[PDB]
């Protein structure tokens, strides 16, 4: 009988981001005729008290944590974890675990105002995917054979970049 609490959402969804990115977390709740306000919560600290929305309009690696929101008749969400980074590129996913079947949008981004050419997805030291110019790698059905280590490494003007790994993990079922 109790509602549902409220649910915390990315936009765009990369958990991990650049300094300078600009991340959306989005609440999803529900508000009563005499009280719309939002509470917006970073690691218990409270942020903001009443935008359905809170704007991150240039991450700091201060901003990395533990996000929770809350309305007055949805209660506190569970915690999203927000990670900023430092560094020429970083390999972004939605999350790092995913389900047999479930598709795998990866992103090589670049730090603000640079942009990266001849890039190389990788997958255990492996070559996965290679861009002229740079895109995104999507494998359309995840298998077993899709968890590992990934990164990706590619071009700025004539400095070679890579970024760091993230460990992805394929769940059966
Ligand atoms: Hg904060
Ligand atoms: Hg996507």
């Amino acid at each position: 009988e109790d509602l549902p609490k409220a649910v915390v959402f990315l936009e765009p969804q990369w958990y991990s981001v650049l300094e300078k990115d600009s991340v959306t977390l989005k609440c999803q709740g529900a508000y009563s005729p005499e009280d719309n306000s939002t509470q917006w919560f970073h690691n218990e600290s409270l942020i903001s008290s009443q935008a359905s929305s809170y704007f991150i309009d240039a991450a700091t690696v201060n901003d990395s944590g533990e996000y929770r929101c809350q309305t007055n008749l949805s209660t506190l969400s569970d915690p999203v974890q927000l990670e900023v980074h430092i560094g020429w590129l970083l390999l972004q996913a939605p999350r790092w675990v995913f389900k047999e079947e479930d598709p795998i949008h990866l992103r090589c981004h670049s730090w603000k105002n640079t942009a990266l050419h001849k890039v190389t997805y990788l997958q255990n030291g492996k070559d996965r995917k290679y861009f002229h110019h740079n895109s995104d790698f999507h494998i359309p059905k995840a298998t077993l054979k899709d968890s590992g280590s990934y990164f990706c490494r590619g071009l700025v003007g004539s400095k070679n970049v890579s970024s760091e790994t993230v460990n992805i993990t394929i769940t059966q079922a």
